[PDB]
């Protein structure tokens, strides 16, 4: 599985959303129904899956699926 696939799987699982709905340009809050808890638990799930830290100032701007994919691809452990 590619990093795109693994990031999308974690997002779908954390947010209770179906894969077909996790499009690359989807907004976590505006398309995938993320509530405030979801935002911190999603960051935590990505950090744990990829063994990487995400600074909160960058999480605040990480508002789409592609933003999360690009962060993870760009910070490989
Ligand atoms: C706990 As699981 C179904 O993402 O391996
Ligand atoms: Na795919
Ligand atoms: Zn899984
Ligand atoms: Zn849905
Ligand atoms: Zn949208
Ligand atoms: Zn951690
Ligand atoms: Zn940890
Ligand atoms: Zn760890
Ligand atoms: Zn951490």
């Amino acid at each position: 599985s590619t990093i795109e696939e693994r990031v999308k799987k974690i997002i779908g699982e954390q947010l209770g959303v179906k894969q077909e709905e996790v499009t690359n340009n989807a907004s976590f809050v505006e398309d995938l129904g993320a509530d405030s808890l979801d935002t911190v638990e999603l960051v935590m799930a990505l950090e744990e899956e990829f063994d990487t830290e995400i600074p909160d100032e960058e999480a605040e701007k990480m508002t789409t699926v592609q933003a999360a994919i690009d962060y993870i691809n760009g910070h490989q452990a």
